[PDB]
RNA sequence: GUGAACCGGAUUGCCGUCAGGAAAUUAGGUGCGCUUAGCAGUAUUCCCCACGCUGUGGG
């Protein structure tokens, strides 16, 4: 009960947690490739840090009501690659004069333009809470470590992103008239 | 019992109506198939059996 890591107020907005995860089936999709049930099987706290990490980059469109991320439609990322992690750290070190505020630090404001670095690469264009772990002797359904208590429900809510926001990510593709290139 | 197990690319369709290969052509000029022979007057007729010191009977 206080500060949480890419997290927020809690909503009545009630989805089992598997949404954050685009390859297991949630809702309205079918599973075929992988058995899974709502409220029945969940994720790991390491799989749910590792699905927190994945809403700045590869957030798409929910329909009708809610839109994308930052960056619209995910587009390609490039970058440089190293045989260790140091190596792939000083390979992409380039910094920016202007750094912004982490989203890992206090309440993150749109406040006016510009972003920044530190501000646009944790852009949270959801609010998630992850309730609490219910104790059990399951196993996580992404992984497949056999554990412990997992979480099997969260909340999330939408934050549209404002006009705007000139924003021009490190590693994405751009197009001739500036559209994500996918 | 394997990025593995459970797993249909499925439903519908005439290429039909039109056409002279036609007009004219000697394959012609020369060439012996020829020299030779009784189905008959004999001197062991290819095989087998029986009777004699040639006669019967079978192939
Ligand atoms: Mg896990």
């Amino acid at each position: 009960d206080g500060k949480r890591f890419f997290q927020a107020d809690p909503s009545s907005r009630i989805r089992a947690i598997t949404d954050l995860i685009h390859e297991i089936p949630t809702a309205h999709n079918l599973c075929h490739f992988k058995h899974v049930t709502d409220y029945i099987d969940g994720l790991c706290e390491a799989c749910c840090i590792k699905g927190l990490l994945r809403l700045p980059v590869f957030t798409t469109v929910g329909g009708r009501g809610i839109g994308a991320g930052i960056n619209n439609t995910p587009p390609f990322y490039l970058l440089w690659h190293a045989n260790d992690l140091a190596g792939m750290l000083a390979q992409n070190w380039q910094p920016w004069d202007n750094m912004g505020i982490p989203a890992w630090l206090g309440s993150f404001q749109k406040e006016s333009r510009e972003v920044g670095l530190l501000a646009g690469m944790t852009w949270l264009p959801r609010k998630v809470y992850l309730h609490d772990p219910v104790p059990g002797q399951a196993a996580c359904c992404s992984c497949g470590l056999p554990s412990e208590a997992l979480v099997y429900s969260c909340s999330i809510e939408v934050e549209p992103v404002p006009k705007g926001l000139e924003w021009k990510d490190p590693h994405g593709v751009y197009t001739d008239q500036g559209k994500s290139l996918q």
